[PDB]
């Protein structure tokens, strides 16, 4: 693990950022909009992202960045082979402005376009999720393992309704949920952050997560936490996972993942690596 | 206060039960079915309820009970004027079976058919929610207050899909969710327990909860926590909350509650005081 120093620095930065987010979640909210009345942001997201990028630049000036709010400011979401930090300063902005207690700082680190480590700090909970390729996944000193469940009819899934309110899109998201729900599955849960939903699969508390519409910074930190806990990532088609494709299944195993893929009708989405 | 001693004792019992649940969620389980393959129970539910009822009976032998698993064993869900303990030994049985970290012990105490106090212990989180009529609502000794939000388009709701897998029922649950979602609201969350969903409204972290299909023991502990935090309970018709009706809206205020009620199509259900 030659990236141990980098990950340990990422953990300290995530904890620092988490403290900023915790302080801000107790204070007055000035909610701002991005593309729609349900695509939210605050000054805290922007402050935290700028702190993270400037701190990483100081120690690792040759590295590259992909950050949610930097992309909103016009930066590109193109992943080269160069070591790259893929940052979501606050995953769960809707939760944050409501003080719903699942908000995370997410950092994924890629080399040769492959994730080498991931850090997800659920900062109201004070849960530091981490994983390094080949070294396992952890939450606050506890090594993580996905569940063993291979029977979809005894599974607990996690998903979210999405940021679209387009009637045809909402109908397809609800149809997909209906089809899975009526297999049946034991249930479906929604805590409101992609990174925390995925970390819940890594812990074994849920058996699988799926969503269409995520961005690369939503899944770059948590994906490796799922796989180092023994899980799998794939596209909702069953095809290989792609960070820039807007789609993911993060599951305990390929049996549940492929069974979920068989019920998901795909919605058209703009890739993060294209204009 | 003639019921503060009962409340103090209820808190002690809820914490004791919660410690049993906490230990059991880490261990092997015997997962059993009740009315269907998605209506679950474990031996821990049954053990905890028997402990709670035997403990209350020894200290208050003239009091009555309505306990979830005792009703499953043939006891009646009739609420008289006699002091009555309305118990859910484990709210979130599906979550418990999956180790999804939101499970609660719920105790509501009614006199003359009106709730006088409520205790909800979210076991895995270690959060003790309490409220006595006229005395405020608390979480781990800290006073709670519902959110101020009166604009439904800036609200965060909590709800659940339900225990039914009947196609017509599921379609109606999802249609109700679609209508609210597309008002729009900011989002919908699902942590998997009625009592914890309601306590999230009492804290202000969510603006409102609604569900059809709950039972009296799901809402008897948490309802008073919502109202002592400054919120409201209502039927999905917009009318008075009815503890045995299977339906609830628990909101920060009447503006959001009535707006939610306007979108809900009522699902037919057998009342808890019907056979
Ligand atoms: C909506 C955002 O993140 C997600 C993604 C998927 C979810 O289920 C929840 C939150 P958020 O702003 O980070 O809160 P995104 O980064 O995609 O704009
Ligand atoms: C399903 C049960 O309670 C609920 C009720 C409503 C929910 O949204 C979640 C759990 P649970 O067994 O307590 O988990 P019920 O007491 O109704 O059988
Ligand atoms: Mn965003
Ligand atoms: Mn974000
Ligand atoms: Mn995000
Ligand atoms: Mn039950
Ligand atoms: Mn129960
Ligand atoms: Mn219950
Ligand atoms: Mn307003």
């Amino acid at each position: 693990d030659p990236w141990q120093e980098c990950m340990d620095y990422a953990v300290t930065l995530a904890r620092q950022a988490g403290e900023v987010v915790c302080e801000a979640i107790k204070n007055e909210m000035n909610v701002m909009l991005k593309s729609s009345p349900v695509d939210l942001v605050t000054a805290t997201d922007q402050k935290v992202e700028k702190m993270l990028i400037s701190s990483i630049k100081e120690k690792y000036p040759s590295h590259s960045f992909i950050g949610e709010e930097s992309v909103a400011a016009g930066e590109k979401s193109i992943l080269t082979d160069n070591p790259t930090w893929i940052i979501d300063p606050i995953d769960g902005t809707t939760n944050f402005v409501h003080r719903f207690p699942f908000v995370a700082v997410s950092i994924g680190f890629a080399v040769n376009k492959k994730i080498e480590f991931g850090v997800v700090y659920s900062c109201v909970e004070g849960k530091m999720y981490t994983a390094r390729k080949g070294k396992g996944a952890f939450c606050n000193g506890q090594k993580l393992q996905v569940s063993q469940q291979e029977d979809i009819t005894k599974s607990l899934l996690v998903t979210e309704l999405g940021s679209s309110r387009t009637p045809e899109t909402v109908r397809m998201v609800l149809s997909n949920m209906e089809k899975l729900f009526c297999i049946p599955v034991h249930g479906i849960r929604s805590v409101g952050t992609a990174a925390v939903n995925m970390c819940l699969v890594a812990t074994g508390g849920a058996d699988a997560y799926y969503e269409m519409g995520i961005h690369c910074w939503d899944v770059a930190g948590a994906g490796i936490i799922v796989t180092e806990a023994g899980g799998v990532l794939m596209d909702v088609t069953g095809g290989p996972f792609d960070l820039m494709s807007r789609r993911v299944i993060a599951a305990n195993n390929r049996i549940l993942a492929e069974r979920i893929a068989k019920e998901i009708q795909v919605i058209p989405l703009q890739r993060d690596d294209e204009d």
